[PDB]
């Protein structure tokens, strides 16, 4: 049991924050681990931290196929608790559908950075310590494409207090790896770091609990794609401001970290809610969960009202831990006070994209998240920005544009359901 | 529909519409054969690079050919579909529309272009770009004349193609009416001028023949990875073989060309499956598109049981046009022998992964054919590495393709 009731009032759900703040502190933990991760790096060479840092910007292109290990795992198990029906046919299947997809970037895996790394613009020596650092990783992906299938096998359950637990201990064990064998030691830090918390879930499988490989495959079908296709989309936005020098390179470069760090709450609402809308969508009980995920965007946009308040009245603020050149500091403080009129926006469009995953229409916010992009982020902050020379344009188009859709594609979610009663 | 019809009607017309493209393309590679040898190379590179580009016309193509066979079949105005289909195509046009010309740039120079190659392939993929919107039209056009049962209309206007296709190249090469030699360039313009006066003829008779975009969409998208997608697999396919010399790396090509030889027919069969599936699907009719698509099969599997064994028959023979070297002659002749036997079964393959796309479930030949290319061709060879990764893809094309029929058993079984 998890699910709330058909509209029984309870304005306050309070449940919705109990099953986030465990996901809030995963996403947390993964920023303070890549923190810490660059201070390790950095104590030999600033070439080590360029294969480094430039490897794992890439290894946001290689986990991305790692999305239907998850969202296959993540989405029918909720959907299955919810219906009272024994989610353990997904379990295996899911595990054995992760190291399905494991074998293509096992062997030519570091051949994805490899090959790709020198045509963006890396060096012979560069690339040499980009090899000894993901040698080892490479070598124990079907580890980890098992431990991120756990992720969403226990967020389907309505559990996500156990990856945090495991979490918690998995970077105490990546700093200590890391820490200690300090650019192949911090390599190993990774790979031990996914052997331990799958052990971890190993020994919390003794006392824990193939014709729907399909099933699996054709819901995250998209998400693998929507990581992999926004990748390439955001290396075109982040492309238009190259174009103004390393200055604002770097001035977007500063929001970005203030904006992960404010991030952390979305996402973690965003598995909730598709934990929470999946159980719900799977016990037929859809007027519960239009109720619940009404709920979880009032109280996120509320979060994010504070939130984009702090961004817009502290801009030299949270820029002051990255505050060196003043006219970095005015980029990024401009960025800052932008985007934070469009926090609110973000509430809305994890949570609709967020709880229509549980609820099976994850090809949505592939079609959603792509074409709220490209024919609005970048086309009306490209083709119209010809004659402009300003940074201050993609900048103040993005916050428009994300807008549209986050609260202008209402629609998709105001009508799936007006069709599901 | 209940003894034996004629079935050729529809796959006919399109096997001279994918014939003759073979002419339009070895006719062009003679076309740029007859200037330097250096502008072959930016020729031939173009062509394999336009391979894995024209991935998005699948989902102008998927989108448009698909749902107006269903509403033929249904008896629904099919117009929506065209308005829709050409412009959402218009559309799907304009991310290759200089986005995508300097992709050639950055993707010759990582694959070992020379700085000769990278300009000719510049000066011949100029006005190819710049007529992406007309030869995607065209390309929607074609989805909508087979969706509606008449591939006759493209047949002619392919045959229009070519002649102005060639026309305007063999003119444009050298300047055979008193004009400028364009070199490289004339060959790109053949492709378009013959694409804007095959666009013209379509919208002519447009006079006189004849929102939910979404949907369509979601038909198209896994037809445009699947062409996008096994393209980047027979390259991992290759790749197995360029570890022999470059006698195995010729005779693969020169294979692939007799294959295409006897590739277009099972192509035109299957846009014949896909549009025969559409209508009886679209029209409720299951018993009329079971034992369409059952006949299709038996009739394919026939004629590629005997393309087959002329293949394994006269091996020497047909490659005698490519032979060279007789170690060359040598791996070639056991290419087509191991190809010829699993020929029958592509007809299989055609024909049902192509009637799925008539009945929506296009996400069926990509789940497959991905799955099908690497855990059952490039994993199994990778682990007994010529014959043996030869051996493996016809061991492969042929069962795994084959038995797979059983899921449109299964989701026949189902629907009745």
């Amino acid at each position: 049991i998890i699910v709330n009731p058909n509209e029984p009032y309870l304005s306050v759900i309070k449940k919705v924050v109990k099953l986030s703040i465990p996901i809030i502190v995963v996403n947390l933990l993964y920023t303070v681990e890549n923190m810490i991760s660059m201070i390790l790096v950095s104590s030999i060479s600033p070439s080590a931290v360029a294969a480094t840092g430039f490897s794992l910007s890439l290894l946001w292109f290689i986990y991305s196929l790692m999305a239907l290990s998850y969202s296959g795992t993540n989405i029918l198990i909720a959907q299955f608790v919810g219906a009272k029906k024994d989610p353990s046919p997904i379990l295996i299947n899911g595990l054995f559908l992760s190291f399905l997809i494991s074998l293509p970037l096992f062997f030519y895996g570091k051949d994805f950075v490899l090959f790709l790394m020198k045509v963006l613009g890396a060096s012979e020596t560069v690339r040499s310590l980009a090899k000894e650092y993901l040698t080892p990783i490479f070598w124990f992906i079907p580890i980890g494409f098992l431990t991120n299938t756990f992720y969403g096998a226990y967020n389907g359950a309505g559990d996500t207090k156990t990856p945090m637990k495991v979490a918690i201990i998995m970077n105490l064990t990546h700093i200590g790896t890391a820490y200690t064998l300090i650019v192949e030691g911090a390599g190993w830090g990774i790979a031990i770091s996914e052997i331990l918390a799958f052990f971890i879930y190993t020994f919390l499988l003794i006392f824990f609990k193939p014709k729907l490989l399909f099933k699996m495959v054709r819901l995250g079908t998209p998400t693998a794609l929507e990581r992999a296709i926004t990748t390439l989309s955001f290396n075109v936005f982040v492309g238009f401001l190259a174009k103004f020098g390393d200055k604002v390179l770097a001035a977007h470069q500063i929001g970005l970290r203030i904006e992960s760090i404010s991030f952390m709450i979305g996402f973690g609402v965003m598995i909730a809610s598709t934990t929470l809308a999946g159980q719900n969508y799977g016990a037929r009980n859809y007027r519960g969960m239009v109720h619940a995920v009404n709920t979880s965007a009032h109280f996120t946009a509320l979060v994010m009202s504070l939130t984009g308040l702090i961004l817009i009245l502290f801009p030299h603020y949270l820029v002051y831990p990255f505050s060196r050149d003043p006219e970095v500091i005015e980029w990024a403080s401009y960025y800052l006070q932008i985007v934070g009129i469009s926090q609110p926006a973000m509430a809305y469009a994890s949570i609709y994209s967020g709880a229509l995953k549980g609820m099976g229409k994850t090809h949505i916010p592939l079609f959603v998240n792509i074409s709220s992009f490209w024919l609005f982020r970048i086309i009306p902050s490209y083709f119209l920005l010809k004659v402009i020379h300003s940074p201050l344009v993609p900048w103040g188009f993005m916050t428009f544009e994300t807008a549209v859709r986050a609260l202008f594609y209402y629609t998709v979610f105001k009508k799936v359901v007006g069709k599901l009663l």
